[PDB]
This record gives structure tokens, sequence and C-alpha cells, in this order.
């Protein structure tokens, strides 16, 4: 059923596994994520970006999740605001029924990031909602102070991905010892952003269907595995889902120019997305944890 | 808000206009239909086929509609089971919260069609839900007896479209005088099936995006207008929505092989579908009827 984000992530923190945090923008994505969690007996951490909330309406985003929870009442589910950019966006998500909110002030200096994060924490904790923040590479002693003073529930430290305020050109490299130091000093669940791991079969599906991935690479599965070993407990996953889904839409469009039954496009798209989610749950170690 | 189907169609019957009955299979179709009704100040008949219910789950089909009704509480909305094929399907739709159900037994002989329809009517009326049935071209005196004995709320008579149990080869032609006879004898709201228009702009968008419309032709807008003139009050509309929607999906796929943001595909697809709905509301006479 619907639970606070910290309930899912504290278990992962204690037991040393990662929970994929899977984005959705509509019914098809959400259904595939839930079926994957059901088939792998995995907790579900469901994310909606601010753009997804604008697209669906926050009432529909929460409403569809509540319907799905009732359909699979044995699965723990958290509903998380991904990259909230203002206090008011986080508060609206809290009021609408989200059970986790992320405030991204990582482009601000330490003091301003801490101040806004703490304000979000005060509001969210009063409503029983858990909070994620982001900090950058990160200095572990600054992360220690940031966590202790803010009371944030989980932190996304900049540890080597090209993402957000910490974009760089070049092969990403995981700073494992830095990760371990952040983990040891903060003793909270940690979150990895910017780690798309386009599986070989998904890449092939997308290219075969005529797609172009313009030298976009993501990271190898080993990067994700090593990150979990080092204490990452939440792995944001969106890009990989979209590529798998749209590969099947492109394929249907290519192979039958007369096809306009939406279900003929979106049933195979859901299946491909579901399979990405299932494999990611197995890779990160949340399978069979419910 | 969500209302019994006959509340919407009795008004259309009394005042001589038509209400589009628009199918959905997911959130994008539903949102576009609702925005059209809001923008044209039109009542809404929202339809889900048995296949759409299996695809969404009946809990999600009803649940999404209820969310949309709360977003637009001033719009009368009926939620209708399209081409129900069994008593049990109709009963499941009643129990889930549909406010109108169609039982299609038009492939059976009169006696058996009447028996099954009458059984559905008794169950649905006991729950305050309206019922549609289908009969075929139709003999008006048989339609008269069928309506009197079954107490069905609205009837889809076979009046010249190639559809369902009444498919023929050659050009479909409205039997206007037969329609008026059925209307005079039954004196209930009447329903038109199998009348896809495929507007020129929709056809152009689909073919420009590389589609193939496999020698499928729509009935002229004149067909639809004359049908309403003759007593049609509900016009089933699905094919035209799908073509407009998928044309935009195909176009996006064609013009950017690197695109996999679902919103980039489905926002223009929603807009195209919305505009088909708005134009149909204006054509049939339900615009400005709220
Ligand atoms: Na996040
Ligand atoms: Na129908
Ligand atoms: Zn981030
Ligand atoms: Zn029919």
């Amino acid at each position: 059923m619907l639970v606070k984000g910290n309930e899912i992530l504290l278990k992962a923190h204690k037991e040393g596994y990662g929970v994929g945090a899977f984005n959705f923008v509509n019914f098809e994505m959400l259904n595939a994520i839930f079926e994957a969690g059901n088939e792998e007996n995995s907790p579900l951490f469901i994310q909606a970006s601010e753009g997804a909330i604008k697209y669906m309406g926050i009432d529909m985003a929460v409403g569809m999740v509540k319907i799905m929870c009732e359909r699979y009442p044995h699965i723990p589910v958290a509903l998380h605001l991904d990259h909230g950019t203002t206090f008011e966006s986080c508060e609206k998500a809290v009021k609408a029924g989200f059970t986790s909110v992320m405030i991204d002030a990582s482009h601000h200096a330490f003091e301003e990031n801490l101040e806004l994060t703490s304000k979000v924490v005060k509001m969210a904790h009063n409503a029983g909602v858990s909070v994620e923040a982001e900090l950058g590479l990160v200095n572990p002693k600054e992360a220690e102070q940031f966590v202790k003073e803010s009371q944030v529930d989980y932190l996304a430290p900049a540890i080597g991905t090209s993402h957000g305020a910490f974009k760089f050109k070049g092969e990403p490299k995981l700073d494992f010892e830095r990760l371990q130091e952040v983990k040891r000093l903060t003793n909270i669940p940690l979150v990895l952003h910017g780690a798309s791991a386009i599986p070989d079969n998904v890449r092939k599906s997308y290219l075969d269907a005529g797609g172009d991935l313009k030298g976009s690479k993501g990271v190898p599965f080993e990067f994700l595995q090593e990150s979990v070993k080092g204490g990452i407990n939440k792995v944001n996953t969106d890009t990989d889902l979209r590529i798998a889904f749209i590969a099947e839409v492109r394929k249907v469009a290519n192979e039958d120019k007369s096809q306009f039954d939406l279900r003929k496009f979106f049933s195979p798209a859901q299946l491909a997305l579901k399979n990405v989610v299932k494999e990611r749950m197995k890779l990160l170690g949340s399978a069979n944890k419910i």
C-alpha cells in the first residue's frame, strides 16, 4: 500500500540494496511499473517530475497511483516528487498526497541550499512526508553537516555522474571511496541521479526501430552495482524506461502504416518498459524484498 | 458531474440535437475529450469498449473518469459501456459505476436479442443505470415492438452504415425516411454506430505522416447532420479520434529520431484529438448546451 518514502529506503539502507525510483507520465508507464513490482516481489518507489505533474495534473497523478495501490495492496509504494524546484511545489505535492518530496537546491550555495531544504523538511515532516535533497563532487564533511542540520531523510550526493549542476563532458566515473565516506558520515539512505544504464537490448530495440541515440551512453550496469555496494539505496530511473517504451511505438509505426489502434502501439511498449523495470529491480537487489 | 446516460440523451431527444459518444483507452484520450467538452460547453458521453476495460482495468477506467469529473464538475458526463456482449459484462460495469451500458445482441434473432436486452435492462434500471441496445436494415415496426417490450432507454437501429452484424459491400447510405419512421414509432433517443467521418484535415495529417488508410472512407459530414435531423441523438466516435491522435505520434517519430519524451509525442496527439471532438460537438449540436 502507499507508505512514506523513508519506510522503503531505510530498509534498503539497513540491508544494503538499491530501490529503483521509476518515473511515470501517464497510465501506461504506471501500469508497467506496478506489474514489474508485482512480478519481482519488489517495493515500488514511484516518481513524478514537475513536468509530469503539469502534464497529468497532480490530482490525476496521485489518483492513478491510489487506484494502482488498491489493485496491488501487498506492494509497498512511495509516491515521490522528483526534482521539486520550489517550496511551494513540494507543499502542493504534500497536500495532494505524495509520500516523499525532493527539493533540488543543489545549484545554490551551501547556506541557501540548507536553508530551503530545512524549510521543506519542516513542512513535510509536519505532514508525515519524507524528504530528499541534493548536494555537490560532494565534500563528505559538508554532506555530514548538511544532513545533520537539515534533518533530511535521504541525500543525492554528487559522486561522479554528469547531471544537473554537476554536468561534465567525458566518461562518467564513480568515486566509490567518496561515496563510502559520505555514507559513513551521514548514515542515511543515499540517492543516485543521472545514472541511465541503457541496456544493450533496449538500445538495439530503439535503433532497430529507426531511432537515433546520438552518442548518448549512460553508464554500465557495473556502475550501478558498485554504487549500491557503496551505499546508494535509491536509483532514479526514467530515460531507460522512455527509450524502451518509445522503441516499441516506433516499431509499430514502421511495420504497419495502417495501424492506429492505440493499444497495438502501447501494449508492446508497456511490456518493454515492464521488462526494463523487472531487470533493474533484480540488478539493484530489491527483488523478493516484500 | 457524472450522470445517468438518459439524463443527457433525453434532453438531446427533446431538443433535436446529437451528442458525440467518444471512446477512450487511456489518460491522453480522456483528457482531450474533457478539454473539448469544457471548451465547447458541451455535455460528454464517454465510452469504453470491453477491450478498453480489459486494457485499463475497470477500476482505472471509472477512477480516471471520476477524477476528470471533479476537475470539470459543471459538465454533464455519462460513462458508457460500448458494445457490451454479455449480461455479466454489463453487470460488472454497473457495479463499477458506469451510468450507461450497451448490450449488443444484434447478431441474434429478434427473440433472443429482446430476451438478453430485457434482462440487462431490468438489472441496470434497478441500479439507476440507462441501457442501449442495437437492432437490424431495421424494420421500424420491429423496432417499435422491441423498445416497448424491453424498456430500453436508447436504440441503435441499422439505418445504412456497414457495421457489426449489418456489414455490406458498397457505399453506405442513410435511409432517412426509415430513420424518421423508427423515430416516430419508438419516441426514444436513437444511436448511430459505424459512422466514421475521417475529416479531410485528419486524413491529410495521417497520410502526410506516412500512414495508409487502407481504402477506408468516412461518411460525409452531411451524413451525420442528416442523421441528427432524422432523430439520431448519440453518435459513436472512436476511429476519427484514433487517426488524428496517431497521425501526430507518427509525425513526431518521423521528424526527430532521437525523441523519446512521451510528452513530445502525446501533447500534439491530444491536441489533434481534442480538435476532432470540438468540431464534432459543433457539427452535431451539443456545443453551448451546458
Ligand atoms: Na528525486
Ligand atoms: Na455503444
Ligand atoms: Zn538531481
Ligand atoms: Zn453496433
